[PDB]
């Protein structure tokens, strides 16, 4: 369809990702930005979603030791070790909390062609409940 | 053109602490909508309540809320308790965020099995929390 | 469709600070022309963050009170090996670098007392810059 006017254009690609640990960030940023780049999208927002209730998405600096820290404090703030209510029924109540907290999505812009994020803003896959096998995660580029 | 279609929840609650699941009716505004990709934003104009995602079980609900009370202190003489009794609400509210934002593919919310859609209260009981649901896409 | 991108920029006094760019935000939701629609509010910073609250200077302080508790800048994080700034870096990774916001009937749709700020953890900075972008018809 050869459109003439301005329109509504929305790109869908996947990113998975296989976790080793129980807790752990992996940085994702690259793939997100090729993935903007595929789209052909110029102005608009791109969203990093996962469809998990244990693992979530965040975006700060990718150094090792932050990562460390990152880390630290969620499982600090989450206590595994603490007799939740749902460990009844699973063991990973602390990774739900985690994940209620940290949150499933993060948007960001899209603009003249490039994902706008600074320069120390990295985006990450949170998992709290690994190893897991196949995290997916959707990433969705909405714009012209 | 390009489409955008609101609609609107409005909650009731009953308890100072609360999770309100939503999810069916966000389900049935995406449908309404006919919009088959895009994004559906589930916003809350309130500044004690929160748009949170996560499984519904109960014994889980029961945590989520004991966390955010052990978080936010209720019975912590917060500065903005001088004005009025609900700053822990507030400090729940900034942290957990007033939005969520889900993908729209194929006409299907995207969603996990175990990933439901509610308001949170914090300082309840109130008669009318407003949430507005937004579809926007093609 | 319409895209319509406008900046904030925002120079901060303290290491740790609420500003409030409500207005702003608003003024370019109006510029936009857009009358349906969405509005992210977005800072490509590491160190600082969004949230939407209530503008009441007690509320604010506890904020960052809160905040401060919750990401301990006195502490020996591992980061903190290379910049004394682990905790605000923790603290943006909670609360997040973006809100959204609904744009309906030509308004920014938020509550009575539900203002924007930007979040500063590590202040002073010269320009902290905020991305606004509104998408809509
Ligand atoms: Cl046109
Ligand atoms: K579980
Ligand atoms: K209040």
């Amino acid at each position: 369809i050869h459109h003439h006017h301005h329109h509504m254009k929305v790109y869908f690609d996947d990113i998975y990702v296989s976790t080793a640990r129980q807790f752990e960030l992996v940085d994702i940023t690259d793939q997100v930005e090729q993935i903007v780049e595929k789209s052909g999208i110029k102005n608009g927002i791109c969203l990093i979603f996962v469809a998990h209730s244990t693992a979530a998405i965040v975006a700060n600096e990718h150094e090792r030791g932050l990562m460390e820290d990152i880390l630290t404090k969620i499982k600090e703030f989450t206590e595994p070790s603490r007799s939740w209510k749902h460990n009844l029924i699973d063991d990973n109540a602390h990774a739900h909390l985690g994940a209620t907290f940290l949150g499933a999505e993060r948007v960001f812009p899209v603009r003249e062609g490039k994902l706008v994020r600074g320069t120390w803003q990295n985006i990450f896959l949170v998992e709290l409940d690994g190893p897991r096998s196949e995290r997916h995660i959707t990433v969705e580029i909405l714009g012209e």
